[PDB]
């Protein structure tokens, strides 16, 4: 049936790595109960067969059983949605951008070596917006049922929490209680547990970037 190429853990080509875009695709397949074959790609040592179907070395790529491999996890989860419509993970267009600046604010703050450059405040602003959304519309981004936006956001919040605690001793404030309820719900899902990177691999993936 379907096949997906994802990043292997750095230093461990036999082990699932920490790409949040890869994990979004995997989470989507798991939540939809779609069988798939997973191919681990060492992105510092790509195989030539891989380069023939992904010439720019892009990961993830997805083959839905129609004789081609497509990149871009936005595009891939939409194709999966169209081909496997039940369970429905459609997120209403009015909530599509919820949480959309959190990952980049996180990466800027993670890499920041200046306590006064405002990167921390910018990240807290985006977390607070997520908190306000979940307080109005939760427990997931679209209310009682999980949807595509949650599966996009959860791998990203996982990086945020693991990397900021490890490298900066920083945690999401406890008063953001809806965000904490949200991450605890998502990260405890069997699909998430099955598809997440071990924390030491995720940390090893960020270490040279921090650095
Ligand atoms: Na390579």
């Amino acid at each position: 049936g379907v096949e997906v190429c994802v990043k292997a853990a750095v230093g461990h080509p036999d082990t699932l790595g920490d790409c949040p875009f890869s994990q979004r695709v995997l989470l989507t397949l798991e939540e939809k109960k779609v069988p798939y074959e997973m191919k681990l790609i060492d992105v510092q040592n790509k195989p030539d067969w891989f380069l023939k179907i992904s010439p720019e070395g892009k990961v993830p790529v997805f083959n839905g059983g129609d004789g081609k491999w497509i990149p871009d996890s936005d595009v891939i989860t939409q194709v999966i949605e169209e081909k496997y419509p039940t369970p429905s993970l459609v997120t209403p267009p009015e909530y599509a951008s919820v949480g959309s600046k959190i990952f980049s604010c996180f990466t800027t703050f993670l890499k920041s070596k200046d306590p006064n450059d405002g990167s921390e405040k910018a990240l807290l602003t985006e977390l607070q917006a997520l908190e306000e959304h979940l307080k109005a519309h939760g427990p997931f981004i679209n209310g009682q049922n999980i949807s595509a936006a949650d599966l996009s956001l959860a791998p990203k919040l996982y990086h945020l929490q693991v990397a900021l605690e490890h490298f900066k001793g920083w945690k999401i404030p406890e008063d953001l209680t809806n965000v904490h309820a949200y991450t605890e719900a998502l990260f405890s899902r069997e699909s998430f547990i099955k598809t997440k990177a071990a924390k030491e691999h995720l940390i090893a993936g960020w270490a040279p970037k921090v650095n």
